[PDB]
């Protein structure tokens, strides 16, 4: 019945244009970044842990803002002081109440001022070290309430904007890369069951060498969660690069197996079994002819000009009688 | 059973490049040759009738030879006394024993005498009407003891060495009849079922003016026996011809339709059933197939990635639960 299960071989449907190929690549190693204060002090915060997935601006480290915050305060009041003295002295040269040389003298207080008060701003603001961009903390350097310097290593950030594959295709494969909208589809092996989109990112085409195309491709799919999927650099995976090679067909023409087609005895119709669901449901198909009906070309086991059954072949044994009909 | 007599459809196996057209045709006419006698007299004998066949020097008719049997015998003793004569004047001449102007005299009667015998020598032989060429009595002009002149027909002999076939072939088929090795057959409509080699006389080749190419066919078949198959002038065939488009094939291909083929539920061979003395027969044949397993091309019914079933087909009914083997 339905429910003995039989063994069958089965075939994937797959156009008669389209090339498939598989490539084995890894995921690319990425530099780690060290984070550094720009500033001397006292970390006073350390927010973040190994393993951590950080934003651009994320605060990383901060370091105790008391003396700095001192020296901004005083160059603060005295470039106020300067800046007022100058637009004062200004007003004065303006109407000649003033000489040229005090007005010059405050010119020159005013920009030593300002550039006092420019590099007390930035310290101010190099307290809190921040994520230059969005990534994931490989290493903390530094434990909390401990005394660093300005370029001394506070963590190690690996960027994660990007995940990208590196392959390398046989230059007998370069029409397959050149044709339009050909597509990338990844497998991590670490993953397998899961594809996802990916995109070209370059190759380098130098097909003259004979040293293969390296490839170098960005995974690019919305379900490429890293919190779900989490994918290292030397990570090993299958890439599945499909090429239409005659896009400009009109009628799409698929392959099947000839062992997968099949009769009825009740009429002239072609069949196949489709799989769905490890079920079996007969599926009418038309065999493409160029000319009238379909016709094989037979390499062995017949002669010309002998006579074969063409229509009622299902009903028929061994050496039995027939009538030729019209 | 085998027994139980199954209506089928057939079709007969073709090579792949032996193109074959059927064109339809006619037994050219024949010309009616006069036969006359070059002499006048009485007919004495006429031993053929209407529709005998004769051969090239066979007797058709004889007069009386009496009156040219008299002027031969006549003709013939004048001749040997003129010969006798100049033989010895050549001897008395020699040695100046007669005058030149006797001699002169005596050539020139041996030149009357021998024109006269070699006339009379033709009609002897004119006596008796011969056939110039193998043929067949179309009509008896004359009766046996009628009076006849030189000139008067005695029968119609239509000449049967050649039976011509002449038929039309269409322009655009000219390469088929400079196809090397060409073959003509023919199939005579008032004796169908038995098929007649026939070669090449000639053809009118202007395929510039469009109007088609005259062909003309002699019958060059042993089995040809016209006593048995009595074709006339106007008489309608088929004419086949058969030409190999690519002799250079090295593995010839055969041509079966798509639903000639079927499988066995126990291994992966395609079988046709042969039609013999109307019972069939299977038969393994290996369908042509460049790489691997022979594929199709599918017009309608699939879309990619669809699962077919290509080993175990038989063996399964609708919604049947499978396994996927390798």
């Amino acid at each position: 019945d339905t429910a003995l299960v039989r063994p069958v071989k089965t075939a994937t449907v797959s156009s008669q244009s389209v090339i498939l190929k598989d490539f084995s690549g890894m995921v690319e190693a990425v530099e780690y970044v060290k984070l550094a204060f720009r500033v001397s002090g006292q970390i006073i915060n350390l927010p973040v842990v190994e393993g951590q997935r950080v934003k651009k601006g994320q605060l990383i480290a901060a370091i105790d803002p008391r003396d700095i915050s001192l020296q901004y305060a005083a160059d603060k009041a005295a470039y106020e002081t300067a800046a007022a003295q100058v637009e004062r002295n200004k007003r004065l040269l303006g109407r000649q109440a003033i000489s040229l040389q005090e007005y010059e003298i405050s010119v020159a207080n005013y920009q030593k001022a300002k550039s006092a008060y420019e590099l007390s701003t930035n310290n101010m603001r190099d307290t809190k070290l921040l994520a230059p961009f969005d990534g994931s903390i490989e290493t903390r350097l530094v434990e909390n309430y401990q005394r660093v310097n300005s370029g001394e290593g506070i963590v190690r950030l690996v960027n994660t904007r990007k995940l990208r594959i590196k392959f390398t295709v046989p230059d007998d494969y370069l029409y397959l890369l050149r044709a339009k909208d050909a597509t990338f589809k990844v497998e991590f092996d670490t993953y397998k069951g899961t594809v996802f989109n990916a995109r070209l990112e370059e190759y380098l085409d130098i097909s003259t060498d004979g040293t293969g195309i390296p490839v170098t491709i960005i995974i690019d799919d919305a379900a490429f969660d890293r919190t779900i999927y989490d994918v290292k650099p030397g990570f090993t995976c299958n890439i599945r690069l499909a090429s239409d090679i005659a896009p400009f067909i009109e009628e799409k023409l698929m392959n099947v197996p000839l062992s997968a087609v099949f009769g009825d005895s009740e009429n002239k119709n072609t069949y196949v079994w489709i799989v769905k669901d490890n079920k079996v449901n007969r599926r009418e198909v038309t065999v493409y002819s160029p000319t009238g009906e379909a016709n094989l070309l037979i390499s062995k086991g017949l002669k010309p000009g002998e006579t074969v059954v063409t229509a009622g072949v299902y009903q028929l044994v061994e050496g039995q009688r027939i009538k030729e009909v019209k």
